[PDB]
């Protein structure tokens, strides 16, 4: 299929993540049957999209702005974003970031996020639930990842944020490539992750927080061990994997979801497509539902494209045009010969 159906169904996979999944944020327990009546009722109000969207848009008008990342432009748009419209549920830690970058005396726009945490970090999934644009922006692998985590530390210093963002941005690019067998699509990201996670900053941000080093890398292996798995319950792979605001406890799981929704669920009807299950399944993990959809639905649209996105919710969301005519932009001035 054609690159522009991937990018415009990409950043709509990512609005229809954030508004579908944003009723059930942080609900610890989601049934399928709710989730499922949840999205039947777009098919007879609109679906507000959250931060997760507001700072893709931001990210997106930068790149669009300059024809290329520039860090101090997109620091900006954040702030001015969130600044405009503040009410949209944004995270406490993010905030402050901002509230820093609208200090007239900012001159280093990374400063900020490098002060949280007692200087060392957030490790949120804020930097990956926008990252989406970055991969529809450079099309070269290292580039994806460079911009991936200069975009992320502008709001999540920690390795353990900006590693999170990197995953995601190299899962939709892979998923833009159409790579995929689902083996290989992880073993790859398997494969960056293990050489990103065994860098001095990575090993020392894991063990300053207490964990068993390469939080990505073994959770990609659990990934893959699940997907073995003849049967797995919605609470094994949120042990497993995760399903809170941690990058590593959020995008690991938007990868399983995607690609273990490849396949039929038995207890999703087989009316729904294939972007339309990985969703409904990502919601019903709860948790942080708005932003593991958001990344979920990001990677699933690059792959599936516009074709499978359902016009009933599609056209429930706030801003789906303007989200539509972003990704036609993207793709106009970055991956247009
Ligand atoms: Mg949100
Ligand atoms: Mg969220």
């Amino acid at each position: 299929m054609a690159s522009i159906s991937r990018f415009r169904g990409c950043l709509a996979g990512a609005l229809l993540g954030d508004c579908v999944g944003a009723v059930y944020e942080a609900h610890d327990t989601v049934s399928l049957a709710s989730v499922l009546s949840h999205v039947e009722s777009l098919e007879p109000e609109t679906l507000y999209y959250t931060d997760d969207t507001a700072m893709t848009r931001a990210l997106v008008q930068s790149l669009l702005a300059k024809e290329a990342f520039d860090e101090v432009d997109m620091a900006h748009r954040f702030a001015q974003e969130y600044k405009k419209d503040p009410d949209r549920g944004y995270g406490a830690g993010v905030i402050t970031v901002f509230k820093k970058l609208l200090n007239p005396k900012c001159r280093d726009v990374y400063e900020p996020a490098r002060a949280q945490f007692n200087g060392k970090g957030s490790y949120g999934n804020g930097g990956a639930m926008r990252v989406a644009g970055i991969s529809l922006a450079y099309s070269s692998v290292q580039d994806v990842q460079k911009f991936a985590r200069l975009s992320a530390q502008l709001t999540h210093a920690s390795s353990l944020g900006y590693n999170g963002a990197i995953l995601q941005a190299l899962a939709v690019h892979l998923a833009l490539q159409g790579v995929s067998s689902s083996e290989h699509f992880l073993e790859q990201l398997l494969g960056h992750m293990e050489e990103l996670e065994g860098d001095a900053q990575s090993v020392l941000d894991a063990k300053e927080l207490g964990m068993e080093e390469r939080p990505y890398s073994s959770r990609l292996k659990k990934v893959g061990e699940l997907l073995d798995q003849d049967v797995v319950s919605r609470e094994e792979v949120v042990s497993e994997l995760g399903n809170g605001i941690a990058a590593f406890e959020s995008v690991p799981t938007a990868i399983y979801c995607f690609l273990r929704c490849m396949e039929p669920h038995p207890e999703i009807p087989s009316t729904f497509n294939s972007l339309q299950r990985t969703l409904i399944y990502s919601i019903s993990l709860g948790g942080d539902t708005d932003t593991i959809a958001t990344m979920a639905g990001a990677i699933a649209g690059a792959y599936y494209g516009m074709e499978q996105v359902p016009e009933s919710w599609q056209q429930s969301c706030e801003g789906f045009e303007e989200t539509d005519v972003l990704a036609q932009s993207l793709h106009r001035v970055f991956q247009e010969s």
